[PDB]
């Protein structure tokens, strides 16, 4: 995924909402965590391509 592709994630707690464009940055994704320990990821699928779709074990 692009840096800038947005990750679709929901603060349980608070009740907030990220999707779309609202959505945190794939780059800012990681520093948005530490602040949300309960959040969630809303969709916790993206785009199913090439052989990621192929096992499930992300060696890489």
């Amino acid at each position: 995924l692009d840096p800038d592709t947005r990750i679709p994630v929901i603060n349980l707690e608070d009740g907030t909402r990220l999707v779309g464009e609202d959505a945190p940055k794939n780059k800012d994704l990681v520093e948005w965590l530490k602040l949300h320990p309960t959040y969630t990821v809303d969709m916790p699928s993206y785009v199913p391509k090439n052989a990621d779709v192929l096992f499930s074990s992300f060696q890489k």
